[PDB]
């Protein structure tokens, strides 16, 4: 499924993720946006083998099981595929686990380099949340 920015943030903030480990909403737009452009069905294959999976790219090298990351951990204890659904649930919940790991959204590369500072606000200008 590919969201609309809106229906993400709505959905996104249902499941708990507005102001998670003190992140806005709008930072979890901006990840989803710049990591899967909205799409949960995303994928994109990573230099040490592993991948990363659904809206917000979550990695098998520690996250979840794909069955061909040699090495890996399933930290969420979720089978990879279960990133790719139109039902955020599993992507959120990880998520929440991946953020509270220490580096904060520094987990996401993408959040770093294309998010962190911005007017992250703009990300939910506009919807009725
Ligand atoms: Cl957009
Ligand atoms: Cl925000
Ligand atoms: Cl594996
Ligand atoms: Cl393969
Ligand atoms: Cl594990
Ligand atoms: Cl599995
Ligand atoms: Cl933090
Ligand atoms: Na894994």
């Amino acid at each position: 499924k590919v969201f609309g920015r809106c229906e993400l943030a709505a959905a996104m903030k249902r499941h708990g993720l507005d102001n998670y480990r003190g992140y806005s909403l709008g930072n979890w737009v901006c990840a989803a946006k710049f990591e899967s452009n909205f799409n949960t069905q995303a994928t994109n294959r990573n230099t040490d083998g592993s991948t990363d999976y659904g809206i917000l790219q979550i990695n098998s090298r520690w996250w979840c099981n794909d069955g061909r990351t040699p090495g890996s951990r399933n930290l969420c204890n979720i089978p990879c595929s279960a990133l790719l659904s139109s039902d955020i649930t599993a992507s959120v919940n990880c998520a929440k686990k991946i953020v509270s790991d220490g580096n904060g959204m520094n987990a996401w590369v993408a959040w770093r380099n294309r998010c962190k500072g911005t007017d992250v606000q703009a990300w939910i200008r506009g919807c009725r949340l």
